């Protein structure tokens, strides 16, 4: 109930936790001599402070570091040349790893994923699970802070996969990032490439359809190219992840749920940087704006909605301050229940341009029934009041679907609401203008402030009387119509 | 039975507490570039470190700061530019806040009032609960030292609302200030002008027809004109008020 904005602002802040027993193990010779030979690196080097277990309770394996998940280790190679795989390190509570691997190309998967937990007793620690790589190569699935079984043994409590290689993070087409309520991830290498389900927020828990279960993957410094291909935002849950990037973040399917969050996140301009006991300065911002070139080309948007039904809507959202946003040729698609499913496409200071076909149950009128009244709303330019929602691609509403935009001159190119009618066509918050060339109204709820709508197209509803085109606001001074036309 | 000349005499002089645990917040960035956002406050800052509650006996909420009462926190701000609500604090027992409000109107209403609480420990702690913002807006009601629901629980200690904003502390028509049994309140903007119910002393209890019911406001060094419209001493008790002007 906290929200994701105190959240990850408050555990960026840590220390990290009070680890006795900080084993310093140290890859010696032998492996510095063999540039291509394909190591194995649990078994071969770590396994030895490692050890497996069971737990009574939901255990297939149980893996922490030395007598107790409160102990580090670290593992000083920095020569180290090679190739080295994890593949098959299940249930890891263990422990402030951190694997520094100079000149070493790693990969995480091979016949066998991975997972990183810990676990949520009296110390509520984290895990703080660094690597210091070439490259990664992910190669397979990752479970970080997952599950132990089902529901037995004990609660799971936060982590970190600190991951900051020095040549590009990229992955597998199989290769599910499955990151939970807790877990989030730093990157700091240049141009990570994941092109493979990144599946923030799940189902920790089989029962648990409540949880908030935040999340984040903070790619803070990556200097390079940003370049996600398949990101699946919740399930069945509330789940308000976030991403606080590096200013260009081309992302390509977003599969989001019904009341999912999302906080694409730019820059700031300049770029980021008894006895009574005192806590340390819990520093924590609010919500700020973009630099100039914050480029978030979120090029394809999906929704999934499956479930019970409630009195309302979901309003999954992406509140995204870079100082654009761009939506490419997929454009903006959804899926509606019996109530009218919600898609809130936020921009605080920045613009929006979509130049793809809004659709719903994927097809480009998108007719809907009486009862789900399906919203789309775009919020361009809000605390600037100077930001445009300019759609440069002609959009389509069948029945009982409805737009509305909040922003300062809404450009348009060609709106089609007299096919289906009954959708609230929505301009509340236009500061001037909304300068549509081409309008299609039936049965429709058009109110604008200020216009110059060059082309105008007055239909019919068959029988119905009462519903038309109902103009319900000022439309004022400056406005203009240069063609009426009723059919 | 003792009066309020020795009460409040000897109540302006303490020391605060002993926190331990003082939870140091600040205001980053983001909040400090936007003159006209009207921001929450609560939630939007306050809501990590503190947490709701429900007590065995009377409840309805129960707020404290973290783990127990005996602990302080801060909010150094400084520069956060904007206007902040509260809207919804009941039943806070709490202690020690100074939410150091520079350049910001304030506000402490919307859809709900407050309340400022603590708890008759064994320590019989105060709660000291400043403020430093620029207005102040009190704009709904606000129940200091009040009860938790209706006497179950446990008792309630005293508490001080120092509120010490820089343009003139207004307030509305139906904000009414209802300071209990222990509770006062400094002020030291200039020209109060509290325009609503300003109720000193209240049964605190349902039954407790007999307490003595003391309180203060003391508004020590309103530099302007101090203004108030409906003051309401007393209900139901011999409540010795007590008011330390500043000569109008």
């Amino acid at each position: 109930l906290l929200g994701w904005g105190l959240k990850q602002a408050e555990e960026a802040n840590k220390t990290p936790d009070k680890p006795d027993k900080v084993w310093r193990i140290q890859a010696g010779k032998g492996f510095n001599e063999f540039p291509n030979k394909e190591y194995d690196l649990y078994k071969s080097l770590l396994s030895s402070k490692i050890d497996g277990g069971w737990d009574w309770g939901n255990a297939a394996t149980h893996y922490w570091i030395k007598g107790g998940q409160w102990n580090k280790l670290e593992v000083d190679m920095k020569d180290a040349v090679g190739t080295y795989k994890l593949s098959g390190l299940r249930n890891f509570t263990g422990g402030d790893l951190d694997v520094n691997m100079q000149k070493a190309t790693l990969r995480l998967g091979q016949f066998n994923g991975n997972s990183f937990t810990s676990y949520k007793d009296s110390a509520d620690r984290t895990t703080r699970v660094d690597f210091n790589a070439k490259n990664i190569l992910i190669d397979n699935f990752l479970e970080i802070n997952n599950r132990v079984g089902s529901g037995a043994g004990r609660k799971a409590s936060s982590t970190v996969l600190t991951l900051q290689a020095s040549e590009g993070i990229t992955s597998s087409k199989n290769a599910e990032i499955s990151l939970y309520d807790g877990a989030t991830l730093n990157l700091a290498s240049n141009s990570v490439k994941l092109n493979g389900n990144v599946w923030m927020g799940r189902l920790q828990y089989v029962g648990a359809y409540l949880a908030p279960s935040y999340s984040t993957i903070n790619t803070s410094k990556v200097t390079g190219e940003v370049n996600f291909n398949h990101l699946t935002v919740g399930d069945h849950n509330a789940a308000q992840a976030g991403i606080i990037a590096s200013n260009k973040t081309h992302i390509g399917t977003l599969d989001l749920w019904q009341s999912a969050g999302l906080n694409i996140i730019a820059p700031p301009e300049g770029g980021y940087k008894q006895k009574t006991e005192v806590q340390p300065t819990q520093v924590i911002d609010g919500p700020f704006a973009g630099g100039k070139d914050t480029v978030v080309n979120i090029d394809r948007i999906n929704t999934k909605a499956d479930g019970t039904i409630k009195v309302g809507g979901f309003k999954a959202s992406l509140t995204t301050n870079a100082a654009h946003l761009n939506i490419g040729k997929g454009g903006v698609n959804l899926s509606n229940q019996a109530s009218g499913r919600t898609l809130l496409v936020e921009n605080l200071t920045g613009n929006i341009t979509v130049d793809g076909p809004l659709r719903v149950n994927n097809q480009v009128g998108g007719y809907a029934l009486a009862g789900s009244s399906a919203n789309f709303e775009f919020k361009a330019g809000v605390d600037t009041k100077n930001g445009t929602a300019t759609f440069n691609n002609d959009i389509s509403l069948g029945r009982f679907v409805n737009l509305k935009v909040d922003a300062h001159t809404a450009n348009f190119k060609g709106i089609d609401t007299g096919n289906g009618g009954f959708n609230t066509l929505d301009f509340s918050g236009v500061t001037n203008k909304v300068n549509i060339n081409k309008l299609i109204t039936a049965s429709t709820n058009v109110a604008v402030k200020n216009f110059n709508i060059n082309e105008l197209i007055v239909k019919t509803n068959g029988v119905s009387v009462g519903e038309y085109t109902h103009f319900s606001e000022d439309i004022g001074s400056q406005s203009r119509i240069n063609t009426v036309r009723l059919e």
